[PDB]
């Protein structure tokens, strides 16, 4: 909508208070004009029609329980935008400040969230498996990252290319969580997964096998479920990324860690410069090796560590 930029205040899914950029014109809308061509958050009203209605509020205070998923979808989209801009010099998901749209209250008791090719979409969860999913900064960044991938590598969402697609979203979802520096970790979805169980998460990058996911190519899923295991076989790439950053020993192979920032630079360059729609694990290794070579030189520690990380997870 056309209006004036304003600043509201509210509470997120975890009950934390934060300021949000809004737009005033009769109502206060969840429309942040300070980032690119804007960040727009919508109410899906428990339906599956999209996007729903642009979120409107009478007083620019967002403290109702119904408000919480919207506050976080809006705020964390902002944080993700800032990460890509400040860290990778990327302006929104298309690199040309494309408007970012999210809908919350998607369907009834919906235990998921997704990027649909045009926007992010968040369920409220059923209160057992999930609470509203936009409450997870890694979840929001994971979904927005699918948009980045769509506009760059275009990794097909099936088999190995789909597993890379998924891992890329977990990698940058995590790097965004670290960027915001609020209880950061190498787990995925811990803030919104199973309100009844402490200490768990949907996936682990540090130890994928903790939640049933492979951490070595020899243990890769070869069947047809989950689009050829896109959220399963991502564990192999997540483990490699974790190793590149943090180092360690894994199946008797030692990796010298080079830190998160360098992990981010290498994978961002791989994604935007080398990967293709049909890239497999082997091609990701090469893309990452070449990226690290461009950035730090072929004889560098960074290149050596990428090679050791892929060695450790059995990807040549
Ligand atoms: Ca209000
Ligand atoms: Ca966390
Ligand atoms: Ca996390
Ligand atoms: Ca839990
Ligand atoms: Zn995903």
């Amino acid at each position: 909508i056309t209006g004036t930029s304003t600043v509201g205040v509210g509470r997120g899914v975890l009950g934390d208070q934060k300021n949000i950029n809004t737009t005033y014109s009769t109502y206060y809308y969840l429309q942040d004009n300070t980032r690119g061509n804007g960040i727009f958050t919508y109410d899906a009203k428990y339906r599956t029609t999209l996007p729903g209605s642009l979120w409107a509020d009478a007083d620019n205070q967002f403290f109702a329980s119904y408000d919480a998923p919207a506050v976080d979808a809006h705020y964390y989209a902002g944080v993700t935008y800032d990460y890509y801009k400040n860290v990778h010099n990327r302006l929104s998901y298309d690199g040309n400040n494309a408007a970012i749209r999210s809908s919350v209250h998607y369907s009834q008791g919906y235990n998921n969230a997704f990027w649909n090719g045009s926007q992010m979409v968040y369920g409220d969860g059923d209160g057992q498996t999930f609470i509203p999913l936009s409450g997870g900064i890694d979840v929001v960044a994971h979904e927005l990252t699918h948009a980045v991938t769509d506009y760059t590598a275009g990794l097909i969402y099936q088999n190995e290319s789909g597993a890379i697609n998924e891992a890329i979203s977990d990698i940058f979802g995590t790097l965004v969580e670290f960027y915001a520096n609020k209880n950061p970790d190498w787990e995925i979805g811990e803030d919104v997964y199973t309100p009844g169980i402490s200490g768990d998460s949907l996936r682990s990058m540090s130890d994928p096998a903790k939640y049933g996911d492979p951490d070595h190519y020899s243990k890769r899923y070869t069947g047809t479920q989950d689009n050829g295991g896109v959220h399963i076989n991502s564990g192999i790439i997540n483990k490699a990324a974790y190793l590149i950053s943090q180092g360690g020993t894994h199946y008797g192979v030692s990796v010298v860690g080079i830190g998160r920032d360098k992990l981010g630079k290498i994978f961002y360059r791989a994604l935007t410069q080398y990967l293709t729609p049909t890239s497999n694990f082997s091609q990701l290794r090469a893309a990452a090796v070449q990226s690290a070579t461009d950035l730090y030189g072929s004889t560098s520690q960074e290149v050596a560590s990428v090679k050791q990380a892929f060695d450790a997870v059995g990807v040549k």
